[PDB]
């Protein structure tokens, strides 16, 4: 199923959702370079447990449309505040797994909280990756991330090889916490997104979003995994709770970067029960 | 990388540019006697911002041919054309300092903005620089510019010299805001131009621009350091300011004519603003 979302020359933009369950709904909001499918094991749990589930396809990513325009997060925040306003959804949950934790700060930040209940941040970029003058917390000066978008246009096919090593630490978890074939199906994914969405969205995962966070008034909860290679909890969850000291934090201990798989007990557990609140 | 802009008796007139990153084009256009090198403090800030940076040579300076012909503005807004149309540039932004800023105002006036989105201006000549009856707030008269006509042409190199300590303003800035090391990379640009350029250029610097900005019909910045010797504000940004009302206006204080260096974070945040404007 589709929602538009713009138009890119004679085209439009068109974004993939699914929409399943009946109760309150929860809009779970993927990350790089995987789609809403990457869900499935929430997505089960959600379900069991009588929730409706909304998942949708970033732009140039899954089955969604594939623009060379529009790779920031204001443009992100507009294609989730479309997809709220024509569903025409009220109390929702939103949930944001790694860049989908961005689209979570900047539509609560630019377009208010009258239509959520809650918000979860999994694997969250917050407060600010890039480490600068003003922000010594960051995780890695510009350089490291330009140098993340230079091997993507090398080749991006052989790029995410190397990537889905460090996504879920498949030297401590291939043939435990998650099987080759289920690599397999995560790199074919990623191979269908869009050549110039996989090189733009690197390049937004060090926005600030600093002055996004004091506009979330809603009850949240910030997990993240301790073996987190690719966005490290020093930097980014720890952090981000001092900065919004009224969430529900929790630590899942050797977990990594693509813990909705490898943990997705862990994940679960912690998430049904705040939403259980 | 060259683009031929005309013809010399046996050989074509051949200017050196560089074109770097992605996104809306950015065009700098470089002061006297430097090159399109210069801007490297500005142009490393705006690929990080995510602009393509399109630099070129004038006509007689850095890499660029060294004719003994078309020294006045409307050949250099003629080559600036041959450059826009060249490249099939759209939405693009004009940037100028010191000369560079009567490329701009010139090819707006002559050529229009079809294909122009924003302009800036940085340590401009304009309005009018030359101190005349029906213009009194010009900076100096005409024996004045013939007197440099006559010091570049008696020795252009120990002129460069002399001239660099006032473009800098070297008793104040030497070993904080600019290193020795930087004023000699100075120094060999301005030698590796041509010697016919070299005193040729200083004639144009008083050109009339009066009658070209009404025509300026897009948002401009003005930008202009406190401190320049070499275009006093007084004569120069202040009056500009009075004949273009709706532009931003910006004023460095104690910053010198060759700002771009010695000031470049706050020539960077001023223009990176403008920019995202």
């Amino acid at each position: 199923p589709f929602i538009t979302v713009g138009q890119e020359n004679s085209t439009s933009i068109d974004l993939y959702y699914e929409d399943h369950g009946a109760g309150q709904p929860v809009v779970l909001i993927h990350g790089f370079p995987l789609s809403g499918h990457s869900w499935e094991r929430q997505s089960a749990a959600l379900l069991d447990a009588g929730y409706r589930v909304i998942t949708y396809d970033r732009r140039g990513f899954g089955q969604s449309s594939q623009p060379t325009t529009g790779y920031d997060y204001d443009t992100f925040a507009a294609d989730l505040n479309t997809v709220l306003e024509t569903l025409d959804l009220q109390d929702a949950v939103l949930v944001g797994f790694s860049m989908g934790t961005g689209e979570v700060a900047r539509y609560v930040s630019s377009y208010g909280t009258a239509r959520i209940a809650k918000v979860a941040f999994l694997a969250s970029l917050e407060p600010f990756l890039l480490k600068t003058d003003d922000n010594p917390d960051g995780a890695a000066p510009k350089e490291f991330f330009d140098g993340i978008v230079a091997a993507v246009k090398a080749d991006r096919y052989a790029f995410y090889t190397g990537f889905f090593n460090d996504f879920y630490n498949l030297d401590e978890n291939l043939g435990t916490r998650i099987s080759e074939e289920a690599v397999r199906n995560s790199w074919n994914t990623a191979a269908s997104g869009g050549f110039f969405a996989a090189a733009a969205a690197p390049t937004t995962w060090y926005t600030d979003f600093r002055a996004d966070i004091p506009r979330i008034d809603v009850p949240a909860l910030i997990l993240h995994g301790t073996g987190d290679r690719t966005l490290p909890i020093e930097n980014t969850a720890r952090v981000f709770h001092k900065a919004l000291p009224s969430a529900e934090y929790v630590e899942v201990e050797g977990a990594p970067h693509g813990l909705l798989w490898t943990h997705a007990e862990e994940v679960n557990t912690a998430l049904l029960a705040f939403l259980a609140k």
